[PDB]
């Protein structure tokens, strides 16, 4: 068996630091995982190949002529712990649409054989802030069946982790997507674990972790590692291990109730979240 | 004459808040603004209107049977200072394409002679994280001749404003797009303001202000209004009235010089964006 995961949520919320430190946690375990970038940015493997970042499927089907004339073993890179890391890339800004390298590096992955029966998990770490091409893919066309959505007490992110709960509805008349948790990715504030487990309830999942806010993930990622392999003695190090037991354990799966904005305007008050002054722990 | 002007950048990084309360400080000088919303979060205008936010073009056009059916008298809707409003909107998530709106609107208003001989200012307040289907029209149309980028010394911030100047120089042969500036939106680290100072020498454009993070713009946005309507006499007040005086006065337009991720990389580690431990002023 193996569990076809995406990482969805907001730029800059913290889906590929996430992703790429719960998937080193997986690795440390015994389990043999895939990442799939599906961002523009792609940087989502960098931090398991120790590298500037991965050259693109829409890359290096460039240079190769047509997508169908690559190979899958000059494709795939392996990095710490073994895990398996390939980026979609995507249409430089202003041309056709920022997605269409997910659905052509998805559809690639699959023809050319990538799922071996013996991976335990695939993440895809998906673009959120728009739910439509192929952002929208991993969900529409079914490569996807445990969604967990990064987000915070921004009311962005929040609006985010909504929006893509629309999307899983509305595609759940076919098909097996599921919504399986929220993961906050603390901003240092108070009552931000109770406001995300009370989103995540009137949504009708859980929230799977709340990761904290540490340094020392800027000082792994300037040395191009997972806080896991720069030092696996860190606090944070343990956060991100209780995330990949969580996710190995949990058999919530879901399809959400998406909110209203009014919800997210009553959360957010309720919580006091844009009222507070000043961080949580100051420093 | 009037100065069609466009506000791009990631979510969540200020574009409503700073689009508002700088054609709040504009509309208090004397100018006469239109703002377009051209965000699917369709709440661009509601501090404008002192509303919970404005029904968008896509939902009056689908209870009129069609866009040309709308009359633009019913469309645009004033509110503080006799700044005119009107939104966009869009699909719902997982549907065609989340920009298509913003399409169908600005042409709507173009036909309708929205675009009153009087206007002196358009701001059209766009999603910035993929430049792609309606979202690069506003460039690629030749619609908004000054854009201006909202940014912070966040990674995903700065990768954005660089996507954005890619769009400008790939419309460049046609046209007069340009790149007027970039709004630091602080996030109350230090360099920050010498960070996005540095990244807009090295696109070709200024920072053109430095907007500090004030909690007053909470209390105002809670009574859905601007700070220059909650509180005239706000330091943050000022802040806005110094970024309205420096468009009006704005003379510089350049076709600009994207950089590499590289470039975007040492700029974080030269001003040690990524190695600060606490807040510049604590609380
Ligand atoms: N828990 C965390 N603590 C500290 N910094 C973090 C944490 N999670 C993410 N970051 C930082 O936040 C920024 C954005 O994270 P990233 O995963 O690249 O976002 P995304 O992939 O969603 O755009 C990066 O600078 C990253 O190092
Ligand atoms: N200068 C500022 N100081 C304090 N809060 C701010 C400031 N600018 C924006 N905010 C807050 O940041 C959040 C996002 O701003 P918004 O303008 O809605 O972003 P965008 O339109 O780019 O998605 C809102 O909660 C807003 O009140
Ligand atoms: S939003 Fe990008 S192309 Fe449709
Ligand atoms: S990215 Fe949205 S539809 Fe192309
Ligand atoms: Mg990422
Ligand atoms: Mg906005």
């Amino acid at each position: 068996a193996m569990r076809q995961c995406a990482i969805y949520g907001k730029g800059g919320i913290g889906k590929s630091t996430t992703t790429q430190n719960l998937v080193a946690a997986l690795a440390e375990m015994g389990k043999k995982v895939m990442i799939v970038g599906c961002d523009p940015k792609a940087d989502s493997t960098r931090l398991i190949l120790h590298s500037k970042a991965q050259n693109t499927i829409m890359e290096m089907a460039a240079e190769a002529g047509t997508v169908e004339d690559l190979e899958l073993e000059d494709v795939l890179k392996a990095g710490y712990g073994g895990v398996k890391c390939v980026e979609s890339g995507g249409p430089e800004p202003g041309v056709g649409c920022a997605g269409r390298g997910v659905i052509t590096a998805i559809n690639f992955l699959e023809e050319e054989g990538a799922y071996e029966d013996d991976l335990d998990f695939v993440f895809y770490d998906v673009l959120g802030d728009v739910v439509c091409g192929g952002f929208a893919m991993p969900i529409r066309e079914n490569k996807a069946q445990e969604i967990y959505i990064v987000c915070s007490g921004e009311m962005m992110a929040m609006y985010a982790a909504n929006n893509i709960s629309k999307g899983i509805v509305k595609y759940a008349n076919s098909g097996s997507v599921r919504l399986g948790g929220l993961i906050c990715n603390s901003r240092n504030t108070d009552r931000e674990d109770e406001l995300i487990i009370a989103l995540a309830n009137k949504l009708g999942t859980q929230m799977i972790h709340f990761v904290p806010r540490d340094n020392v993930v800027q000082r792994a990622e300037i040395r191009r590692m997972t806080v896991i392999e720069y030092d696996p003695k860190a606090k944070q190090a343990d956060e991100y291990r209780a995330l990949a037991r969580k996710v190995v354990d949990n058999k919530l799966l879901v399809i959400p109730n998406p909110i209203t904005m009014d919800e997210l305007e009553e959360l957010l008050m309720e919580f006091g979240i844009m009222e507070v002054e000043d961080e949580s722990i100051v420093g």
